[PDB]
Parts: structure tokens; C-alpha cells; sequence
């Protein structure tokens, strides 16, 4: 009854009033490629109250092993395109987040269970959000039809994915033109360091120029300074 | 993303752009009670795009003598939804809803032990066969398919929960919304004609033959035709 017109993503949709995790369900259940798992709320979300868009998409891209790490970008760019349709300007915080005026509005989590890949996306729409974060509702000043957002996002993801299967390098430039670059960041963890986020390379790695001139490639906890 | 607020029916919903049969998928698959299977179209129902094609997995803990009444939950739910859209649906015993004697919806219940599958087919915006009708044809314009879905699921959940408590309650609702007082022909072994008087405490159709004989029809290996 949803009348989705997508080719792969959205061929089937499994909706839950409540679920522990859409990613976990997608990983442990046999599902046809393109199956979308969506829930009103997730009890055990990871990286999800009522009002947000919480979903996972089952993919099985028969593409080279090296571009597998690009699936996360499909999710982020998909979100950016959807936000634009709703008059919101989202920017990608490498490698899995979308911010609006530096406030997080969405997050992406990709897991490769077995031979299938699960693309998880969490987008704040009408749900309450933690201080520092934002939502489509807070940006627009009014409640946004959640199903309208779902339809828009699924449509964009199906298009991006079909093209990815043919021209897998295309997504990188879309990410570049929509990500936060030219600013100082810090990579947390052992061997921590700071520098300018210059660009992403052909593998999707973040290229950091340290003040010494050294160039590092990040394949991760990132912080804007 | 659908934000359903039902107790059992609609806890989960599996949507298909296309499927062979929602009833067959529901019967075959391992699904929890209340799961709704819905598709834009059924290739082996064909049930064309524009209609509402769904099946619901149920596991009612009530005596078997009541199981035959599940088809009525479907029929009444459809009637209630139609009334919400100001369409006068009337029940054709025991598994169809007509509007001006033209079929607008059909109900098919299939059960295997514990799991019962309630299938419902409702013509909304789809083209229909001769003699049939649709919500679109009745209202004169297209109807938001999702709105009909939300309406029906809400009605079915309420009806089902009450059925678990009071399995006889549904019979009163069927009586108030069914076509009665008219002549009908019952097709089976030895077909016969008479006036459809009412449905009894088991949901059996009560027919008064011209001779005065009263026959009680059990759904199963019989069909009903209006004269």
C-alpha cells in the first residue's frame, strides 16, 4: 500500500512499532537485497526515541572488496540530499555523520554481517534530541511528516546505490562536495594528532595535514577544534 | 515510521511492492501474532495496484467453536472503515462486502493449527472486474490508500481484542451490517432457495425455504447467490 517505485532499495519494508535494533535484526535475519527495516523506536540503538527515522537496509553489492568502505557514504549523501529537499543544508562530518550548523542531525552505521552488508541510518526528525544536536523539526520550526522523509530518503538511496553498482567512484566526489573540509581536527586514540582535514582520497580515507607538514591518512573518533 | 498505536494487529508490518499472495506468505513464513503482510499488488491473488491487499497472522486463544467467526472480524472491520469514508458497505454472508450489491471487498481465512491467517482484499483505487466496485468509483475520486490502511488496522485491532474477551460480540455487529430479508440461493450438493433470515449463535446463516423448512448453512463447501 506504500506504492514505492524504487528498483532495489524498498522492494520490501519491514516496519516495527518497537525493536531492539534495526541493524541487529537485519544482520541476523535472512532478507532479500533491498529490504528496509524500520521502527518507530529502538530500545538498544548504537553507533532512538519516537519521532525519528530509524532504519537499516540490506545490501549485497557484487563490487570489488576495496570500495566496500564506501557504503557508509551512500547513506550520508542520501541524507544530505533528502535534507536539501526539505530546505535544510546538511554537511558531512567524515565519515558517518551529517551536521546542520555543526549540530548533528543524522548518523550512519555500516556492518558487514556474513556476505551481506547492512546500512544503518538514524535521522532526527521530530524526536527530542540531546543538547548540541538538532532535528528537522527544530530546523524547520514544525513537525515534519515522517513518512514523507522516509519516501524521500529511500528514493535517493535507491538511485545512489544503483549508480554505485556501476560507477562506484562517483560517490566519493559527492561526499567531497558535501563534507566539512579545510578545518582543524583531532584524531583521538593512541598516537593521537591534530591537523587540517584536507580531503578524502580514492579509498575514502581522510587526509590530514599536520602542522609539521606530515600527511596522514585516516581509515575513528574525530573532533573539530 | 508508520507510528501505529495498535495493541496486537500491526505490531509489525511487512510491505511488498509485489507478492504472489499475502495469505500464502503469511501461512508459510515464521511470523509473530499481529504481523500484517501487505502488498501493492498480488500476482496470484491478479490483485492490481490501487487496492488494499493484506493478511494478518492471528493466534486467538479461544475455543475452536469460535474460530469460524474470524472471517466476520474481517468483514465488520471493512464495513466500519467504509462507513468512516461514508460508503455503505453491507455484508454478504459470510466473507464479502458489497455496495449496492457490487463486491468491494473479500475476506479469506486459512488456519493450520495454532496460526490463523485473516486475508482481506479491498478495492480502493484499482480497476475492478464487471459487477464489482471500488472506493474510488463510489466516492468519485481517488482515496489515500495509506489512510484506508490505517483506518482498517485500527478497527481490526479493536475488534480482535474484544473477540478474545467476548467472542460472541462480533455476531451482533455482523447482524447489524449484513444483507438479510432477501431471497438467496445456496450452492453446494443439493442447492436450495429461501429467505436469508439471520445468522445464529454459531454464525450459521438461517434460511427459510418456501415450504417453511428452516436450514442452517455452515461456511465451507458452499456459495451464496442473490436472486
Amino acid at each position: 500500500m506504500l506504492g514505492l517505485k524504487t528498483s532495489i532499495i524498498g522492494r520490501r519494508v519491514i516496519y516495527f512499532q518497537e525493536i531492539t535494533s534495526t541493524n541487529e535484526f537485519a544482520k541476523t535475519s535472512y532478507l532479500e537485497e533491498g529490504t528496509v527495516i524500520v521502527a518507530d523506536k529502538q530500545t538498544m540503538g548504537h553507533g532512538s526515541p519516537e519521532g525519528g527515522l530509524w532504519l537499516s537496509i540490506v545490501l549485497s553489492p557484487k563490487v570489488p572488496q576495496k570500495d566496500l568502505p564506501k557504503i557508509v557514504f551512500l547513506g550520508a549523501v542520501g541524507v544530505v540530499e533528502t535534507l536539501k529537499e526539505f530546505s535544510i543544508d546538511g554537511r558531512i562530518k567524515w565519515p558517518n555523520a551529517v551536521l546542520v550548523n555543526y549540530k548533528k542531525i543524522a548518523g550512519v552505521l555500516v556492518e558487514g554481517k556474513g556476505d551481506k552488508i547492512v546500512l544503518g541510518i538514524g535521522l532526527n526528525v521530530n524526536n527530542k534530541v540531546p543538547n548540541g544536536a538538532t532535528s528537522m523539526k527544530l530546523e524547520l520550526g514544525s513537525e515534519v511528516p515522517l513518512l514523507s522523509v522516509f519516501r524521500s530518503l529511500i528514493t535517493n538511496l535507491d538511485r545512489l546505490y544503483l549508480n554505485f553498482l556501476k560507477n562506484p567512484m562517483d560517490i566519493l566526489n559527492l561526499v567531497r562536495d558535501n563534507m566539512i573540509l579545510g578545518v582543524r581536527v583531532k584524531i583521538l586514540g593512541d598516537g593521537s594528532f591534530e591537523g587540517i582535514a584536507e580531503d578524502i582520497d580514492d579509498f575514502g580515507r581522510l587526509i590530514i595535514r599536520l602542522d609539521s607538514g606530515e600527511v596522514k591518512k585516516v581509515i575513528v573518533s574525530l573532533r573539530f577544534l
